Formats: structure tokens, sequence, C-alpha cells
């Protein structure tokens, strides 16, 4: 690459195993939203917002593929796994499962920026911080927020309820 | 007929008792509707939903009518029966026995499917996967989905909360 | 029914009896239009004008439905008997059938009235006497005169000239 | 062609026929269409009609020179023959003999579909029966309505009729 | 599920199988789409193709699941595997590439057609015909224009402008 | 016919050859789009430059059938030919043969002015003159100048070029 400067294997290396954890992330929000979209579940709105969120994780992996090409290092891709479940229970199991899943994703993109301020690239850990990091805490405060709230309305008619006006 | 190729007897008698059951359909949806719209019922929303339903089975009817006269055959007539009961027990109860009609329906249709692809009638094969098949696939599995949110809420403020939530 | 006063046995059987009467009347008229849809018969504004007349007759036998929900009866249904002719001659012979079922028609809803006024019920005779009888009356004068225009033009290019103008 | 696939040579050599066969039909139309323009004749309605009906039928025969392009195959033409008659007679004699090259077009589009039936060819029959076998039932009924309409009004005053009402 | 009639195992079965091959065609088109946004490769329109792509397969596996929720079966995810290079050559061997993958979800498409024929299952024969296979005929015959039109061209100034005219 | 004057015999059979010429080069020009239709050429301006070419000259052979009615006289019409080939070779030799076929039509429009001229008609030699021979003159320059281009622009990348820029 004429491009490539200030710009450290090991960085690049962390940039491509970053793209797969959110390329499986989208993954396992895509099994989750067609969980619920099942017949004998029925919760339209909570699958409707899973897909949403499925969406989102693919625009961060391209995001990042986008970066890795601006300064001059090359895409790897590897293997995307399936999901650890085919069903995902309750709804309140659902988005517990979904709240560990994004404090894993946090705690990732913690050492990619750690990685990348040992290496003194200025560029990247102020690219991590501006588009990934705020983004992040807000997505995790959100699910504590709807698992509080599913713990409170309890099971039958208070999930029926959550579902009708949480997401409008 | 000047007009009638290729539309043999067989086909022109399954397309007529076809029509009978749209039509007993129809009138069974009409006399749910008005059981929901008495006065010590009083489901509006649901009632409202039964009377659609069966203008939609009405409108079925009329264009099995119309095929048959578009292909040279001649619409002949039968009784249509009274429907099985006169009160339909809770929501649930009325929800499953629609659903029951409604897979009742669908293996007609596919009978006369079967009936018009073992007699080599292209057209009437194409006329009945475009218009019948796949809108009874779909009100098979909103009925599925209604069956099942109806035994999520359970009796009573939740029969009251999905007669003003589900509807609108 | 928490809703019901002065209102009799005698008079909710009469209701029920005249919904009956209104389907009949509606099955006829969808029998007729699709009689005149043929494609040796070909008067297409007929057709379109008697299934205009097949639901205005199911919007009356719904009315009366409503009407007896409203006084706190008790909707019974019945079998809706098949049409007396599949096919119905020519323009003249058919009007003329359509003229006589409105006179029966318009004799039983005078029935159903001198009913409701020997049994002292005032909020019924004024609901038959506002939405039924006067309309009754115009819808036979409006097929009388039909009977004489078509009288008047003779069959052939008479009776195309009628399908062409009578109902734009 | 580097896009042929599952596209047998049985079903190229049926589809050029079919073209050759719409082609025929067309050029039948435009002589019908300036029959009735002469100054003898002078019915413009019904030759307006018949100009429509060729320029329709050039469309078919393109529309099966565009798929044969798509599927792979090779477009081979062959001579269009001259319509049969030179002056076709009153307007019914016309009507007739247009009612039976329609069922002539749709006889030889049955025995297509048949053809790519046999060979499991899914796409073309999907292609004939959405695109040609309903348009072309369409078209017998429009042709058998007219045929009883013009015996319906007779020679002379009824024939002038039927061209300034029919086609407004 | 209260929903499912007429729908076997090995359809599902097949269902599923289809989903997984339209996965990773769109993660194939993902890794061409940034091969051509590389720096020292700079082909901006064929890699806004390419990523087009990628969402219409990814758009094509989420309607297969919707369908395969519709009918009453479960879905059931595997592994999607990564693309059989890193790098993708001149531009010519990428729409190579892209024709023979093409070409073989093609073949996969035929096969499940065959399968879900031979169970006798109508409604998924008319879904798999609707919307499937007269999209991918289409897509087939795009991608061998595109790779006539790149050898008629030539490398250098001829894949530039090739770039800049051929997608706007 | 009660109209025809100063209309000899001798110009009506020299209008009606003239009439199967037009149909002729019609034919032609859909045979010549069609073969820059297929995958393996894929020149699509020049394909859809062709059609319009084709429709042109189905619009100068019925413009000869009106006024060939206008006069007075009868409308034979005779077999089409099919084209000489299937396949036009390169850009160059399809529009040099398209050129040798204008010049061909341009030399049987002057014979038949000189007919018509030799028998005193001077509506017909008005009326040629008006819609034909300056059409004809602007036609043929119009092909030679693209004959021009063509050579030129040079085989491949000018052959690209010319179909991306000359048409719009
Ligand atoms: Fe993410
Ligand atoms: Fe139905
Ligand atoms: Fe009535
Ligand atoms: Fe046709
Ligand atoms: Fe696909
Ligand atoms: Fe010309």
């Amino acid at each position: 690459s004429l491009a490539r400067q200030n710009y450290h294997s090991e960085v690049e290396a962390a940039v491509n195993k970053q793209i797969n954890i959110e390329l499986y992330a989208s993954y396992v929000y895509l099994s989750m939203s067609f969980y619920f979209d099942r017949d004998d579940v029925a919760l339209p709105n909570i699958a409707k917002f899973f897909k949403e969120q499925s969406d989102e994780e693919r625009e961060h992996a391209t995001e990042l593929m986008r970066v890795q090409n601006l300064r001059g290092g090359r895409v790897v891709l590897q293997d995307i796994q399936k999901p650890e479940n085919d069903e995902w229970g309750t709804a309140l199991k659902a988005f517990e499962a979904a709240l560990a899943l994004e404090k894993f994703n946090n705690e990732s993109l913690l050492k990619l920026h750690s990685t990348a301020g040992n290496h003194n690239d200025a560029h990247l850990t102020d690219f991590i911080e501006e588009k990934y990091l705020d983004e992040q805490v807000k997505s995790i405060n959100e699910f504590a927020r709807m698992v509080a709230n599913l713990k409170r309305v309890g099971p039958g008619v208070g999930e029926y309820v959550f579902d009708k006006e949480h997401f409008s």
C-alpha cells in the first residue's frame, strides 16, 4: 500500500478479530429475531427490534472493514460460528442473554482500544472512542433497563403490554 | 358455450363444490360477528374483525363464480347450511373454532388443486395457486398467532386489553 | 340481558324470520347477477345492477340482526334455501320475477309491522316504518318501471339499448 | 452462451414456433383492421379495435423473443404467411373468424406449456402461465361476448349502434 | 405448531439448507465488495455494486426464514463458511467467479423446487417459482452481459471507462 | 368505390408492392434488434435503436395502407419473407447492411413516384414527396454518418464508447 503509515501489524490483526466478533453478534441477533417471529411465540415488536439490532451489528462490521482499507491494511475474513441456542426461552431470558453478549462485545472493544494505545496509534484510538465505545455504553444501558422492566411486569399480560407499549 | 376449451366436467363440479364451501364459511363468520356484538359480551373490535372476515369469504365465493363463467362452465348453487353453534363461548374458544374452519377450507382447496392438476388444466391450477393458496396460508398463520396471544393474556383484563390493542 | 324491556318473545321470533327472508332474497339476486354474466347472455350493466341489489339485501339482513342485539334479543339463524331457478330466461322474465320477489318481501314486512303493533312495541314499529317500508315501496316502483320499459323496447336491439342506457 | 442452464433444444424450437404463430396472428388482425376502414364498410371503432389487437399480438411475439434471449437460446425467424382472406364479410363473420383464431392460438400455447412441463423446465412453465394463458382465456371470453351481442342486435341499425356504443 | 398442514420434514430440511446457501453467497459478495475498495485497486462503482448484491442475498435468506416460520417449520442455522479467496484478481476474473456462483445457486434452487414438487407441496413450489427462479435467471443474464462487455473493453482505460459508465 | 376518381390500376398495384417492401424492412430491423440483445453481444442502445427503426417502418406501411383506402383502392397483402441473415456480425457490418437496405428502399420509392407521375396522379406524387422522400434522404444520411463514426472508433473500447454515447 502506498498509503500505509504508522500502522503496525498487531493492530491490523486485532481489527480483523473485531470484525469477526461483530459479524457473530449480528448472526445471534438474527436468530433471536426469528425465534420471536414463531407462531407459538408471536411477539412481533420484539422480533422487529432484534432485526434492527442485527442490521446495526452488520453496519459496525462494515465500518471496521472500511477503516481497515482506509489505513492501508488488508481485510482477512474467517468463518462465522452459529449461535449457541436455537430457541431462547421467555422474553426475560432472551434479553438477559443479549445483555451478556453486549458486555462481551464491550470487553473486546476495550481490549482493541488498549492494543491501539500501546502501539501509539492516535488515529485509531480516536476512531474507536468516537464511533464504538459510547454507542456500546448506551446499548448496555438500554438492555439493562429493558431487563428491569421485564422483571417488573412479570409473565403473561405484562409481557403482552410490554410488547405493545415499549417500542412505540 | 362458444368459449369452452380444455375444461372438463369434473373440474366444473369441483368448482361448484368450492363455491358452496366459501359461502358456508362466510355465514359462520357472520354468526360469530353478531355473537360478539351482544350486550352481555361486548367486545366490539373482535365483532368488527369477524364482520370483515365474513365479507372476505363472500368475495372469495364471487371470484370463483366469475372464473366459472370465464371458462364457459355453468354455476349451480346449493343450500347454505346454518352454523353449528348459536353461541361461541369465550374469545379463545371462538378463535380456536375459526382456526379449525380455516384448516378445513385449506384442505378443500388443496383437493380442488389436485383435481385440476390431474385433469391437466394449467390455467385453473395457476389461478388457484395465485389467488387462494397463499392467502389461505397467511390466514391460518394469523389465527394461530391470535390463539397464542389469547392463551398468553388469560381471561378478564387480558381479554379487554387484547380487544383494545390487537386490531388497531 | 340487562337491557331488555318491553320486548316480547313473539316479536323476537318474527324478527328472526324476517332475517332469513332478507338473506334468501340476497342469494336470489346473486344467482340472477351471475346468470347475466354468462358469455352467451352478455348484458353487463344488468349483471352489475343485480350484484348491487344482492349487496343491499345483505345490508338489510345485517341491520335487522343489529336491532335484535340492540333490544336484548338473541339472533337465531336458519338454513338459506337455494333459488328456484338456475337460469332466468329473457331480461323481461327476470325483471318480472324480481318484481314478484319484492312484493313477497313487502307482504312479509307488513306482517312483521302488524305483529309489532299488536304487541304495543312503539320503538320497533317506528324502526320498521323509518327503515324498511318506504325503501320497499320505492324498490317495487323502480322494478315496475323497468318492466314497463322492457315491454316497450322489445327484444333484440331494444334490449341492447336498454342495457347501454338505463343504468348510466 | 455463458448463461444457458437447464434449457433443452426441443423447448427452444417450440419457442421459435410460437413466435411465428404470434406474428401471423398480428398480420391477420392488421388485415381485418384495414378491411373495416374501407369507404364502403365504414365502421371506424371496429377498425381501431382490430388495430389495437394487431399491436398486442406483435408485443406478445417480441416478449417471446426476449425470453428466448434471456435463457440463452437463439431466435430463428421464418416467413410470415399472408392471411386467408382479403375481405371479411359482415361484422359477425369477422368476429367469429377472430374467435376461431384466438382458440387456435390457445391450443398452440397449451402445447408449448406441455412440452416445457415434460422437459422439467420450471421457469418457462411459470413464465407461460403468468404471461400468456390467463390473457388468452380473457381474450377468448371477450370475443365470445362480442359474438353474442352481434347476434343480438342484428344487421343494419343494430350494427351501427354496436359500433358507436361497445368500444367507448 | 397449530398452523402446520401439508408440510413434510424433508421439505423443511431442504429450506434450511437453502438458507445457509444464500447466507454464504452474501458473505462472498461482501468479500468482493471490499476487495474492490482497496487503495491499490480503486474501482468504487464496482465495489458499490457488490455491496448491493450482498444486501440482496441477505434479503433472500431472510425471506426464506420468514416462509419457514409461516408454514410452521423451525429454522435451524449452521456455520457460514469463509469465502474461497481473499483477493479476486482483475475485474474480469471477479465477474466470472460471480457468474459461476450465481449458476451454483440456481442449481440448488432447482433442486429445492424438485423436492417440493415431489412431496406435492403446491404452495411452496408456487412461492419458489414466483420469488426466486425468475430473479435468478435475470441475475445470471446480467452477469453474463457484464462478462461480455469486460471482454470487449480490455484492460486499462477500458476498465476505467467500464467502471465510470456501466452503473450510472 | 363511390370515392374513386383519377386513380388507375397500375398505381394501385405499385402502392401494394411498396406496402410489402416496407413490411419486409420492418422485419429485418426486428431481426437486427434482437441480434444485438444477445448475451454474448450485449450492446443495448444499438438494440433499442433498431427496435425503434422497426416500429417506424411498420408505421410507413400502415400509412400507405391508409392512403390506399383513402383513394378508393383495395389493399392486397402478400407473404413477408424472412431476413437474409440470422446473425449480423460486428456493429460496422450491421450498419453497412442497414445502409444498403435504406438505399434499396429509396430506389423503390423513386420508382413508385415515377409511375404516379407518368399516370398524371398529382395527389399521390405530392403525398409521396411530402411524406416519404425527404424522410428517406435523412435516414440514408444518418446511417452514413454512423458508418463513418464506427470506422473512426475501431473495434473494442471504441465500440463500447459508441454504444454509450451516440444515442443519448
Ligand atoms: Fe456492535
Ligand atoms: Fe375463503
Ligand atoms: Fe330487503
Ligand atoms: Fe397472442
Ligand atoms: Fe440469492
Ligand atoms: Fe420505410
